[PDB]
């Protein structure tokens, strides 16, 4: 029912190792866009792929398998009715003045000094950032949040990071 | 003397705002690999230009400054003449028996499981990596080296953050 329709999607889009690659998840997101002309983009790039598949790749297989692809996608659903939703004047983009309204309501709530950090290193020089972009950000941000949250075992706020989970944790990024 | 010629190379570089912005060292790196065939590289794009100048880009400005772009020219030169060195097989591409050789040279020493994580992050199905690829994983490496050292200065192998501070260290790179 629910998950028939997403069970064939995902047979079909990992094909014969049965699991989603970088360059699989590029063509079919690049497939998506195509269909929704509100959505800006230059285009889901190979490295931007690369990089959300290793942040999602748990297991470290390389690849995306039915769990990790299924959590991608379906934050990506949501993220992307929320990019329309708060793209308030149909830019096609979402602008400094728009972003955190976006970001909260994905939930995470972020400071000014960090909005604005986000901005300079996701947004053009305009401080407009266009749907690769922001879903690329996102992924991060929410994988940055869980990695933090299981190292907080004790719930302090303050974790401990050795240089070997620090080394992991961005490389395989 | 180089240091006349270089001023110049920045100066031209930088333009109007005296600053090097991703797509100026996009542009730069591009025309600079096409006069180096033995490089092999499918491009620098626009995403990993972001990334790298925002690896390097310590006071914030969102651009790179003088001694920023420097900085990160100098170790790019002493990288591909270490990437030129290790190609033992001339095959204008670093593979996964090359690679130790290379970030031993650059003066890296990981264990086998980061190398897993960096090949399969960088490097393509037969384990072979690519110009652009190399120099964007090292920038990459060197700087969460950098950032690591800077808050261990007592070499305990551990750094303590809190959300804020986890944040800027994974999402401004
Ligand atoms: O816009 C809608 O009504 C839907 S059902 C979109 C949608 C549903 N699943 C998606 C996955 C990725 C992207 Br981009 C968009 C979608
Ligand atoms: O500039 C030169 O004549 C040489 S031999 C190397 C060099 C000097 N600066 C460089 C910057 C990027 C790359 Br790729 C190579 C170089
Ligand atoms: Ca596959
Ligand atoms: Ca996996
Ligand atoms: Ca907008
Ligand atoms: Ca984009
Ligand atoms: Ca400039
Ligand atoms: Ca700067
Ligand atoms: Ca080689
Ligand atoms: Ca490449």
């Amino acid at each position: 029912e629910e998950v028939r329709q997403f069970r064939r999607l995902f047979a079909q889009l990992a094909g014969d190792d049965m699991e989603v690659s970088a360059t699989e998840l590029m063509n079919i997101l690049n497939k998506v866009v195509t269909r929704h002309p509100d959505l800006k983009t230059d285009g889901f790039g190979i490295d931007t792929c690369r990089s959300m598949v290793a942040v999602m790749d748990s297991d470290t297989t390389g690849k995306l398998g039915f769990e990790e692809f299924k959590y991608l996608w379906n934050n990506i659903k949501r993220w992307q009715a929320i990019y329309k939703q708060f793209d308030t004047d149909r830019s096609g983009t979402i602008c400094s003045s728009e972003l955190p309204g976006a970001f909260e309501a994905a939930g995470f709530h972020l400071n000014e000094h960090l909005y604005n950090m986000i901005i300079r290193r996701y947004s053009d020089e305009s401080g407009n950032m266009d749907f690769d972009n922001f879903i690329s950000c996102l992924v991060r941000l929410d994988a940055m949040f869980r990695a933090f949250k299981s190292l907080d075992k004790d719930g302090t706020g303050q974790i401990q990071v050795n240089i070997q989970e620090w080394l992991q944790l961005t490389m395989y990024s």
